[PDB]
């Protein structure tokens, strides 16, 4: 592939200091972006994902608008339990849904082994490659996939959840079906993250979305177990294969209470949401790791002079070091492109003013 | 197996009174599909047909699209010669073909013995496991098997035919014979459709394709005590084995003039070609057997809109009672598929219509 020109991203995520704060948002192909409308009008969600061409110019379509110091892969994390099996839909306006949940132990008898799903996922790593290529060296390219337990919340709520209480109620009356369950997703996760490096990927982000919704007991023994076991196992296969191992980030959202955990937990990077203030962070942390985040999204509603203030007040509590920035969560639908520009511009403005 | 979900197909089987017509399509996984051509370019056609993964995709690959009522495995209903030990070839736009079809008696010696070929036919009943699993009860699955006089005419003309010359030459000049091949087609079909069952199949057809060759007399002679034996053995052995019988729907195309006899012969759905006026059809069959059909599948290219007439027509000449929608053949591969949602949605809707 083409050389790198701009690894910004990837000193800052190994923990290398840099003369300016990298940048990325979560999301940042998506609605907000009319183009990325437009590009998405002419086939279906899971259709789209599915076909190299498009996924790589709804990637590129953010870095023709805004000098972003990473791209992400457009793919969805449904993809893993789709290829284990079972059938997803993009409900109109309604978001995605698993008609057919996993309700008991024996539904897990439907699902392929583990060790298939990377090829049913080919596709994926066609998007990988053919986006790697096209970006020529420009920015590095992040693969990703959810973690083992927030993908178990779709596939047993059958969709969203304000309380994911079904899947919970796996955690405590099936204690031994969830493990089962989250043992075939870690199985499946490993050669599927491991070949969106062989196809081109140079960093993987891991989203455990639904952390929040854990406790810190259930947390740790249902959720932590897997991110660990990701992060070994994706390490130990690349060297293995005779490749250079990428920088690794777990973004647990609303994991406040897990941070100390997952910065043990063999990840480079660990992403914060906007409700953890990053001296809070750094000190749960600790000085090794790099984070990543966390501004509010909704904060790029306000005028693009107020984002350059709270801009700068983040990057003064993070401190230089160790840092990449983000928002918190990903880009809403209604958000203004040129507040999404007026976030990058000032992460690069201010941090370079934040070194001398 | 998973709870089945919608059992609206089954309930109409068995002649009880539902909310809507239930519907589906012949060939709803074909060549009309860009992504039935997709999956089978990968390999031969009984090679496909071998293959759990890839029948149990094309199975599901409709009701992505349609909220089909029913789904049926795919297969081919050659399987059954195939497995008695003739050699079959699918001819590169050419159709099937036994390029050393039976033609005298001592033909029938190269044949297995009937009661070894569902051991030959394994492959189809991991296909039904399968998807009976990856389906996780959204509707029932429908097996399926040719009936002994289309399969004969297979087997003796080597192909299809327009006239059915040499296997009809065969009821006349070798009746005898003739007995023995369908005797010997009939056993092989009853442990094979049996364990169809047994593998998660919720209602099995039987499509004597070529009736229509037939007159009256020969048909009564040749065709139907075998159909008739068919469906006895099969709900005895089923009974035996302490599993449920499933509906059974004899299917006899351009058997008009054997409708009366059809619905005495055990089977409790009577599908109907697109030549019979579902009300004469009733006539002939009577009051408790369901039948099915019967869409001139040509109709599908008119407009969305005419079919939904031609739909609303047929469905007020069958009544609500004892009735399941279906086109009168199968889909043809230059069909919109488009049209067959549409198609699918004015049954759902007009019955609904119907009913209040």
């Amino acid at each position: 592939f083409p050389e790198l020109k701009n690894d910004t991203f990837l000193r800052a995520a190994w923990g290398e200091e840099t003369d300016y704060t990298p940048v990325w948002c979560m999301r940042q192909a998506g609605r907000y972006l009319p183009e990325f409308r437009e590009t998405r009008a002419a086939q279906d969600f899971f259709s789209t994902c599915r076909s190299p061409e498009a996924c790589c110019e709804l990637t590129l379509q953010p870095l023709r608008r805004f000098p972003l110091d990473a791209a992400i892969i457009f793919s969805n994390i449904l993809v893993v339990p789709q290829a284990l099996g079972m059938e997803v839909t993009m409900v109109p306006g309604k978001g995605p849904s698993f008609p057919e949940p996993l309700r008991e132990e024996q539904d897990l008898e439907r699902l392929r082994d583990p060790e298939v799903v990377a090829s049913e996922l080919g596709y994926v790593f066609q998007a990988i490659t053919l986006t790697r290529q096209r970006l020529a060296g420009r920015v590095p390219l992040i693969g990703f996939a959810g973690a083992p337990w927030t993908l178990m919340t779709y596939m047993v709520e059958g969709g969203g959840s304000s309380t994911m209480a079904q899947a919970k109620r796996w955690l405590y009356q099936r204690p031994q079906a969830s493990h089962q369950l989250l043992r075939i997703l870690t199985d499946a996760l490993v050669p599927y993250l491991v070949g969106q490096v062989v196809a081109g990927a140079q960093a993987l982000q891991l989203f455990e979305s639904h952390a929040g919704h854990l406790g810190p007991q259930l947390f740790n023994k249902f959720a932590l177990p897997y991110i660990r076991d990701v992060a070994k196992q994706v390490k130990a296969r690349l060297r293995e294969a005779g490749l250079a191992p990428v920088p690794m980030i777990i973004f647990a959202k609303d994991g406040h209470f897990a941070l100390e955990e997952l910065a043990q937990a063999g990840y480079e990077v660990v992403g914060l949401d906007w409700t953890v203030a990053p001296k809070k962070a750094r000190e749960c942390v600790g000085k090794t790791v790099t984070l990543q985040g966390n501004l509010d999204p909704c904060a790029l509603y306000a005028s693009e002079e107020e984002i350059g203030q709270l801009v700068k007040q983040m990057l003064d509590d993070f401190g230089p070091h160790r840092y990449i920035a983000n928002l918190g969560h990903g880009l809403y639908p209604d958000m203004d492109p040129e507040h999404v520009g007026a976030f990058v511009d000032a992460v690069h403005k201010h941090s370079r003013l934040l070194r001398q």
